[PDB]
């Protein structure tokens, strides 16, 4: 998707970051909106050790309490967001 690639680059450039868990269905749904374009999106893995385990120190210290959580322009957006919603949050056109 041209929108997905353009938006992903934009998120990378402004440091818009997704915090999630590789095994979390919502996180998987979020990545799937981007498809392969997700490769550019800054992503923090909060659960490298899997379900039920204490999350990554960086996630606890960032105050992550749900997956996915986006931090974009210092603003916090919890849960899955459409490409359109992420464009609006990040100031990416159309």
């Amino acid at each position: 998707s041209p929108l997905a690639v353009g938006l992903a680059a934009h998120l990378r450039q402004i440091g818009g970051t997704m915090y999630g868990a590789y095994w979390c269905p919502h996180c998987q749904d979020q990545k799937e909106l981007f498809g392969a374009a997700f490769d550019q999106v800054p992503y923090v893995e909060c659960s490298p050790n899997g379900p039920g385990t204490p999350q990554a120190q960086e996630c606890t210290e960032a105050g992550i309490t749900s997956y996915p959580t986006w931090i974009i322009n210092g603003r916090t957006y919890t849960g899955v967001r459409s490409l359109e919603a992420l464009a609006v949050a990040s100031g990416y056109p159309l």
